[PDB]
């Protein structure tokens, strides 16, 4: 199955924001990520995604499919906009070994606060 995310300048939850930031999917899946305004990217941060991941970045303005393979969580930023809070959680299969350990890394307290709400009121 296909999960389409949008990344826009102003949405919901504020300004710089993916949208859903949540994004529940299996091995196999594709996430494919629109920047509907421009001057955004997606891009995986380090130590944040799981077991063997290959780490990935896309180019600005452009549209990205990832394809989801290794199960557990990935935690992606806009290269951008990362220190205004733009991030995403990505969540492959059920109970992710390593969502303990990115809710406790380290990283701007804006991100977390933003982190915290995603994954509380949603999942
Ligand atoms: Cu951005």
């Amino acid at each position: 199955e296909n999960i389409e995310v949008h990344m826009l300048n102003k949405g919901a939850e504020g300004a710089m924001v993916f949208e859903p930031a949540y994004i529940k999917a299996n091995p196999g899946d594709t996430v494919t990520f629109i920047p509907v305004d421009k001057g955004h990217n997606v891009e995986s941060i380090k130590d944040m995604i799981p077991e063997g991941a290959e780490k990935f970045k896309s180019k600005i303005n452009e549209n990205y499919v990832l394809t989801v393979t290794q199960p557990g969580a990935y935690l992606v930023k806009c290269t951008i906009h990362y220190a205004m809070g733009m991030i995403a959680l990505i969540a492959v299969g059920d109970s992710p070994a390593n969502l303990d350990q990115i809710v406790s890394a380290k990283k701007p307290k804006i991100v977390q606060e933003r982190l915290e709400k995603v994954i509380a009121s949603a999942k």
